[PDB]
């Protein structure tokens, strides 16, 4: 597909049984993805933004869906003020910025 | 040009006469860039992330350009990790998102 920037990039993405909207941010090495339930082992983490560290559970290989696109990646788990898709999970369906 | 997402995707502009390098962030609805010297008058601004809101002086009306692409508008400045293309200015050099 191709993603307008008139508005914010907005998807669904699919982590097994569970549907989470989320923002497509290239500004972002990583997925922060808020409020859910992955099975299995997590490795903390902190990460930061301008004001300080958020700690967040991170799950490594991971399959996820996003508009048709398997991938499979690390997502970190923890509260964000919105769900973020970070360049380890773009890269991974191809996703590339056009001017 | 076509711009891959396995490295953070940094650009140089063109701002005020200077070249600065800038991180393009789809996450991001503003275009936030460290102090500089920008002639004229300018509205107070606060911006939120993580853990709090950075005090900024908003611009209208900037000429930054970006390979090759000359754009006009809204500029924040102040302090911020990293220099930081928006969607504002995004959509407005016909930026968009493939896969
Ligand atoms: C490219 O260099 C940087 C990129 C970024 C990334 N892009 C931003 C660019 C400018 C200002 C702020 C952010 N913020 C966040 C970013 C992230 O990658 C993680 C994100 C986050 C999400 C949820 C919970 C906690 C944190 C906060 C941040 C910093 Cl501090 C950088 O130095
Ligand atoms: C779409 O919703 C949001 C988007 C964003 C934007 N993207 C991020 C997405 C997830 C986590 C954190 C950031 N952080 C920053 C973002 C900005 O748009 C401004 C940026 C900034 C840069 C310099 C100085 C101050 C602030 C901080 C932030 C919040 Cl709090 C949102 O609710
Ligand atoms: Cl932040």
């Amino acid at each position: 597909p191709q993603i307008t920037l008139w508005q914010r990039p907005l998807v669904t993405i699919k982590i097994g049984g569970q549907l989470k909207e989320a923002l497509l941010d290239t500004g972002a090495d990583d997925t922060v993805l808020e409020e859910m339930s992955l099975p299995g082992r997590w490795k903390p983490k902190m990460i930061g933004g301008i004001g300080g560290f958020i700690k967040v559970r991170q799950y490594d290989q991971i399959l996820i869906e996003i508009c048709g696109h398997k991938a499979i990646g690390t997502v970190l788990v923890g509260p964000t003020p919105v769900n973020i898709i970070g360049r380890n999970l773009l890269t991974q369906i191809g996703c590339t910025l056009n001017f």
